[PDB]
C-alpha cells in the first residue's frame, strides 16, 4: 500500500524546494520514502551541505509526536537523519564519472539493488545527475543483463527538466520509465491559503517559506505517487495528483538555464503531458496538506479530520482494482463498507475515467452518486479497457478524500 521513493532536490535555488519537502514529510506516512538527496540544477549548480534539509528535519522531529498520533507509518525522525544525504556537488553530466560518486549516488544503488519487489522512483527536483551517476557506474561495473535489470526496477520523475543528465538518460536507457513533467503551475493553492492553513501551524509551518515565484513547482514528483488506490504511477497514463502522461514525445526540453543542452541528444524520447491534469484534483490536495498540519499541531487524534477509508465489493485494498467482465454486460460496483475513522459522513461520487483508459466510447454508470453503482459495459467494448473512479469525500473539517478506481479489462 505504499510507494519507494527518493527524492533528489536542489535546495536553494527557489523556495519551492523547501515548502515541497514539508508537505512530503507530513504526507510521509503514505509513502516509503528512501532518501532526500541535496544536489544540483541549472539554477543552482553548486552545493556543499545539507542545511536546508537538516533544518525542515529539525523541524520534523517536534512535529512527529503530533504526526504519529494521527496514522501509523510515519518515518521516525533518526531514520529520515539517516537517508539525508549529498548528491552531486556540481552541475549535470560535467559531475557524472570516474571518481565522482556521491552518498546520494550510491544510496540509489542501494535501493534499486534491494530485495524489494517494488520498484523505486528517484525524482528530479533540481537535476537529475545524482540518478545519471548511479546508472553510470552500474553501467560501467555491471554486465549488460545487470544493468538491464537494475534500469527495470527504476522509475524517474523528473520536473521539467533541469539538468542535461536526465537526457542523457532518457536516451541512453530508452526502456527506463521517465517522466518530464512539465504542466506543474496550475493546481497551486494561494498565499493566503499558505499563511492559515499551513505556515502558522507549528515547527513545520515555520520552515515552510513564501512563494518566491511559484509554489511547489515540484511537489508533482511526489503527489504521483501519493495514491496507490487511484493510480499505479508505473502505469503513467492513468493520471492521478501527479498528472497524466499518455505518451512519449520526442525532443521535451528544459529549463531555460540549459538552453541548446538538450539537442545534442536528439533523438529522445520522454512521458510528459498532453494536457494540464493535476488541477482537477487540487480541492482534494489542498483539503490533504490542511488536515495534515492540523495533524501536526493537535496532540488528539480527536481534534483533526482524517480521510475516510474505501472498500469497493468487499476489496478494502489500496491498491487499483482489476476486474475482467464481457462486452455488454452490467458490473455492480457497491461501496458499502467504506468508512470514515471519525465517524463522519460520506458522499460516493463514482465517474468514468475515460481519459485514462482503452475504450473510445463513453460508459454509462447508473446511481453514480450512490454507494451502489452500476456500470453498463458496452456490446462494443470487446479488447479495451474502461477506468472506473470511487471518489469518496467525508464531511469533515475540511472535506478529505479517498479514492478507488476499478480498472475493468473488457472480452
Ligand atoms: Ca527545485
Ligand atoms: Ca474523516
Ligand atoms: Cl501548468
Ligand atoms: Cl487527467
Ligand atoms: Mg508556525
Ligand atoms: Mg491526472
Ligand atoms: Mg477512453
Ligand atoms: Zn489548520
Amino acid at each position: 500500500g505504499r510507494y519507494r521513493v527518493i527524492h533528489t532536490t536542489d535546495m536553494g535555488a527557489d523556495p519551492d524546494d523547501e515548502q515541497s519537502l514539508v508537505r512530503q514529510l507530513v504526507m510521509a506516512n503514505e509513502y516509503d520514502l528512501e532518501g532526500i538527496i541535496t544536489t544540483t540544477g541549472c539554477w543552482k549548480k553548486s552545493t556543499s551541505n545539507t542545511a536546508y534539509v537538516d533544518r525542515i528535519l529539525n523541524a520534523y522531529s517536534q512535529a512527529y509526536p503530533n504526526l504519529s498520533k494521527h496514522a501509523e507509518g510515519f518515518p521516525t525522525p533518526a531514520y529520515l537523519d539517516s537517508i539525508n544525504v549529498m548528491g552531486q556537488r556540481g552541475y549535470g553530466m560535467g559531475d557524472v564519472g570516474s571518481g565522482k560518486d556521491s552518498a546520494g549516488s550510491n544510496l540509489i544503488i542501494a535501493a534499486v539493488d534491494k530485495d524489494d519487489p517494488r520498484p523505486v522512483w528517484a525524482t528530479c527536483w533540481g537535476g537529475c545527475n545524482t540518478i545519471a551517476q548511479a546508472v553510470w557506474k552500474v553501467q560501467n561495473t555491471r554486465s549488460q543483463a545487470q544493468l538491464d535489470a537494475f534500469i527495470s526496477k527504476l522509475r524517474v520523475y523528473d520536473i521539467l527538466g533541469q539538468d542535461n543528465a536526465g537526457t542523457w538518460l532518457a536516451k541512453n536507457f530508452p526502456n527506463l520509465i521517465y517522466i518530464r513533467a512539465r504542466s506543474v503551475y496550475s493546481w497551486q493553492p494561494s498565499d493566503s491559503y499558505l499563511d492559515n492553513h499551513i505556515q502558522s501551524h507549528g515547527a513545520l509551518g515555520a520552515v515552510y517559506p513564501n512563494r518566491r515565484y511559484a509554489t511547489e513547482g515540484d511537489t508533482p514528483a511526489f503527489l504521483h505517487m501519493a495514491n496507490p488506490g487511484l493510480n499505479d504511477p508505473s502505469v503513467v497514463s492513468m493520471g492521478g495528483w501527479g498528472g497524466r502522461f499518455p505518451s512519449k514525445q520526442a525532443g521535451v526540453r528544459g529549463m531555460s538555464c540549459m538552453s541548446g543542452e538538450d539537442a545534442v541528444y536528439d533523438t529522445y524520447y520522454m512521458y510528459t503531458e498532453n494536457g494540464e491534469s493535476i488541477k482537477r484534483w487540487s480541492t482534494a490536495i489542498h483539503n490533504d496538506f490542511q488536515a495534515r498540519m492540523d495533524w501536526a499541531i493537535e496532540s488528539n487524534y480527536s481534534a483533526a479530520n482524517h480521510h475516510p477509508v474505501p472498500v469497493v465489493n468487499n476489496d478494502a485494498n489500496e491498491a487499483v482494482m482489476y476486474l475482467n467482465a464481457s462486452a455488454g454486460s452490467t458490473v455492480s460496483l457497491d461501496a458499502s463498507g467504506s468508512s470514515d475513522p471519525d465517524g463522519d459522513s460520506l458522499n460516493y461520487s463514482w465517474s468514468h475515467y475515460g481519459e485514462a483508459d482503452s475504450y473510445s466510447g463513453s460508459v454509462s454508470i447508473s446511481n453514480s452518486s450512490s454507494a451502489s453503482a452500476n456500470v453498463q459495459i458496452p456490446s462494443n467494448a470487446g479488447g479495451k479497457d474502461i477506468h472506473i473512479l470511487l471518489t469518496l469525500r467525508d464531511n469533515g473539517s475540511p472535506n478529505l478524500y479517498a479514492y478507488r478506481r476499478v480498472v475493468i479489462n473488457v472480452q
